[PDB]
């Protein structure tokens, strides 16, 4: 149905869906208004969008909200969505999200390009919004969400908990999107967290190089490959807090008490 | 004798070195003066300078460059660079060199702060510049300078290689800085590359998480992470030339080759 008017738009421009940068267009009617509905979109909000894609979302957003920016990396899509809508509040922006500069807006709605799940989420957390709904694949989603010491968490679940509160709303089958992804997708809530804790991008990148390993291990390991020397730091780093943990079972506030001690003893400035 | 001179500064404006941000002083007027007779400073040259210190080096390019640029994070070294000395010619820009947006220069002349060695250096790489005569640690110029199959060769080697020509010039002692290393340091000239090979910093990054793994390992662990299913990429990805490698083996020509089968194929956009 929805489907069927993409089949259209696709033979009408003569394009094809690229998943080269990402291209599962999200065609179920039902889980665009879940995803509206979930962010509470009204006349008072300014929306951000990833990828509108032929703009089924976008098209859903701008009749709810005061102003929405989108950002598409393809120049193509631009072109048709200026064709094929005629919205008075829409600012499309070209560009790779990533890289762009983003708008201030206080929410998000988006179906994310799979490919930027990853540093799409972390430019978002170090953002002020109210809210943001967006859709994963599952995996990636159950990452968000990982609870320290368990198998999957990464940095992306310390940040995701340090900055943010993270929630599942439903699991989305593949058959929602063209072309099919064969996993299954999840639609996420995330909101920033009222007591938000900071941590050093750096460290948090050098303890989770190699997550599996000691804090020692691992902060010995990040600093010397820097380029430092590692007769300079061994003592310093040899009594940092939490040390009989593994890398994955630490918590924000524990990472905290690393960094401030990291920064007590001159390791980071 | 500029170790006196340190001394009298230090004491005067009541600092003492901080291991902190990085302030192991280079002391020796000669390596100051080898150094710049090395990049061949001329009053027609723009030249940067990270971490100025107390200004000894900077003193000496002042006096031959066109202009000098130097980044300096500590504030109060700022005060005591403004107060000691009255050049005509030299910026001060005040921040973190890798977080501040450089000047447009044609030559680098600096000790490097040990512990921005990596990240200063991809920066230096992406950039304009005729020559950079640079200080480093001695491991870290070695790793600069590793073959493709060594066990030091890293992403750092790799980029070095395919963007620039590097050469340790000398090794420098301990004894050359204050408070001493306990390292052997190293003065290292950079020129770019005449026919650069510019490659694809994500597919690096991702390669050379786990720079042991075969290439087809490797490959698929880093795009599985950004949040894509490996249902998805699994028999492109296995296909990837040089796959009989592992990624340390690597030459930056192979790599591209890699890249530019990852493009045709869709996973890097
Ligand atoms: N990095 C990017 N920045 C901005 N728009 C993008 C980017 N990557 C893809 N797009 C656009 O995203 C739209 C599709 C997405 N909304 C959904 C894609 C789907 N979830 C997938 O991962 O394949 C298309 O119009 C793409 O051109
Ligand atoms: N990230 C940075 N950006 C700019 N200046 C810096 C930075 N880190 C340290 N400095 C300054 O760099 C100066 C020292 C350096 N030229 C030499 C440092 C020596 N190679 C070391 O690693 O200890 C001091 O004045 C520091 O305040
Ligand atoms: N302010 C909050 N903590 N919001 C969380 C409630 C959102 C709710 N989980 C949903 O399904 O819409
Ligand atoms: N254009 C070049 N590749 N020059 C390299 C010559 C620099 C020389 N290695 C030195 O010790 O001063
Ligand atoms: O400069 S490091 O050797 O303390
Ligand atoms: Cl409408
Ligand atoms: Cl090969
Ligand atoms: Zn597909
Ligand atoms: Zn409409
Ligand atoms: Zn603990
Ligand atoms: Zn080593
Ligand atoms: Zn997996
Ligand atoms: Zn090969």
């Amino acid at each position: 149905k929805m489907r069927d008017r993409l089949f259209f738009l696709l033979s009408k421009y003569g394009i094809r869906p690229r998943d080269s940068i990402g291209q599962h267009f999200l065609i179920i009617e039902d889980v665009i208004e879940k995803a509206i509905e979930t962010a509470n979109v009204n006349e008072n909000d300014v929306i951000l969008e990833v990828g509108p894609g032929l703009g089924f979302l976008t098209d859903e957003l701008a009749k709810r909200a005061k102003k929405v920016y989108t950002i598409e990396i393809d120049q193509k899509i631009i072109e048709i969505l200026k064709k094929e809508y005629s919205w008075n509040n829409v600012k499309i922006i070209q560009g790779d999200a990533v890289r762009v500069e983003w708008p201030k807006f206080n929410k998000v709605v988006s179906n994310i390009p799979y490919k930027i799940s990853s540093p799409f989420t972390f430019k978002l957390l170090k953002t002020d919004f109210e809210r943001a709904v967006v859709m994963y694949q599952l995996e990636f989603a159950l990452r968000m969400v990982a609870k320290p010491g368990s198998r999957n968490y990464s940095r992306l679940s310390l940040m995701a908990q340090a900055l943010g509160n993270v929630e599942i709303v439903m699991k989305i089958g593949k058959g929602a999107f063209y072309p099919r992804p064969k996993v299954d997708s999840a639609l996420v809530l995330i909101e920033p967290r009222k007591d938000k804790i900071v941590l050093n991008e750096n460290l948090v990148k050098a303890l989770f190089q190699h997550r599996r390993k000691t804090v020692p291990r691992a902060l010995k390991d990040s600093i010397h490959m820097l380029g430092v020397s590692k007769d300079e730091i061994r003592g310093i780093i040899n009594n940092v807090p939490h040390s009989n943990k593994r890398v994955f079972q630490l918590y924000p506030e524990e990472v905290k008490d690393i960094e401030e001690y990291l920064k007590k003893h001159g390791i980071i400035s």
